[PDB]
């Protein structure tokens, strides 16, 4: 139940709906003009945010101190208004929880959450041939289009949904260090 008050919340408050020429994603804000995406979200130098054209000033796809990927992409967007700053919300090490909720909104899964159980540390996974590691692993019945979704525990921003296989979804974990 608190998960869910706290998704719904953050959710509203922090997220908005992506198009990229690649596909339509969740993407949630963390502070200043700083969001993420999945890396295969691939961003180009203007993306389309809540249906409005906005450019891209920069963006990182993000690698470890081995170049090994993270299937994730910083982008600094170019928009007066500021995200409220959620870091105090993203763990500096990857998080295990018992009940956590996965919430996606795109114009295919308008406002949906999904309550995905335990979430464990699973790290390393070859993701489409392409070594990956800091993934979150859930189980849950997956569709194509949740990429991006945030994956939540109460009073916790856990990662960014980057794929699903059956019954299987993998988070890569959201932390504090990418953002300072």
């Amino acid at each position: 139940g608190p998960a869910f008050e706290f998704a719904v919340a953050m959710m509203k408050r922090n997220s908005s709906t992506v198009k990229t020429e690649y596909g339509e994603f969740t993407m949630l804000g963390i502070y200043d003009r700083w969001a993420v995406l999945p890396r295969h979200a691939k961003p180009g130098p203007t993306i389309l945010m809540n249906d409005q054209e906005v450019g891209v000033l920069d963006a990182k796809e993000l690698v470890d101190k081995d170049g090994t990927n993270l299937e994730l992409t910083l982008l600094k967007l170019n928009r007066n208004e500021k995200f409220r700053d959620i870091r105090g919300f993203l763990a500096k090490e990857e998080v295990e929880v018992n009940e956590a909720v996965l919430a996606i909104n795109t114009s295919k899964f308008p406002n949906m959450y999904i309550p995905v159980g335990q979430v464990t540390e699973y790290g390393f996974l070859n993701l489409g041939g392409t070594p990956t590691k800091r993934m979150l692993m859930y189980n849950f019945p997956t569709r194509a289009g949740q990429c991006g979704g945030v994956l939540m525990s109460t009073g916790k921003v856990l990662g960014i949904h980057v794929g699903g296989n059956g019954h299987q979804g993998f988070s890569a974990a959201l932390l504090k260090h990418y953002f300072n």
